[PDB]
């Protein structure tokens, strides 16, 4: 198990999103949904000039998984995956740029549901998740485990669980007082709300 720390201005964006009061937290799905759906459209345009990457899965979709006893709800995606390399640097250095406008624009005026207008939306985990683990599978490289409970570092190690095929799957391990996000008519009522035209199918399972 490998530990990072996150860039300095990931952290304070991390810390922002756990320190600040702010009530319309059930933004977070509407953020990992479109991020799935941004995935599943990197693998779809790929395939295009190369089918073979379709090898690994040719079904895109979302599946999202609540489960009560784990205290876990789960935003599956069967899209391009993640490399070791993503993982650790590039989506880290990507969003640098988008957490300082981001955070600029919170002092002038804007609220915490337009952080995905600046590309950052993944943090807006934290909002319900004490705890983020996201198992990964790109072509050509191994099934990742990355894990953080914030705090400004997460880990990332080789998976040697259930073997994925090729996509990513992000589970919230929910903070105590937001049980509610496991909850089928709650998480219906979010998908309805927000993420209604979304291109791929969503299946919300039930326990
Ligand atoms: O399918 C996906 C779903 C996602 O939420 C993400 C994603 N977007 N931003 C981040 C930041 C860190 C990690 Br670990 C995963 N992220 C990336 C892919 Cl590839």
């Amino acid at each position: 198990v490998e530990t990072f720390a996150f860039q300095a201005e990931i952290a304070q964006l991390m810390s922002l999103i756990i320190n600040t009061f702010y009530s319309n937290k059930e933004i977070f799905l509407r953020e990992l949904i479109s991020n799935s759906s941004d995935a599943l459209d990197k693998i779809r345009y790929e395939s295009l000039t190369d089918p073979s990457k379709l090898d690994s899965g040719k079904e895109l979709h979302i599946n999202l998984i609540p489960n009560k006893q784990d205290r876990t709800l789960t935003i599956v995606d069967t899209g391009i995956g993640m490399t070791k390399a993503d993982l650790i640097n590039n989506l880290g250095t990507i969003a640098k740029s988008g957490t300082k406008a981001f955070m600029e624009a919170l002092q002038a005026g804007a609220d915490i549901s337009m952080i995905g207008q600046f590309g950052v939306g993944f943090y807006s985990a934290y909002l319900v998740a004490e705890k983020v683990t996201v198992i990964t599978k790109h072509n050509d490289d191994e099934q990742y485990a990355w894990e953080s409970s914030a705090g400004g570092s997460f880990t990332v190690r080789t998976d040697t669980g259930e073997p994925m095929g090729r996509g990513t799957k992000v589970i919230l391990h929910l903070k105590e007082d937001q049980t509610e996000y496991l909850e089928e008519r709650r998480i219906k009522e979010i998908v309805k709300k927000h993420s209604q035209f979304i291109g791929y199918p969503i299946t919300l399972f039930v326990e």
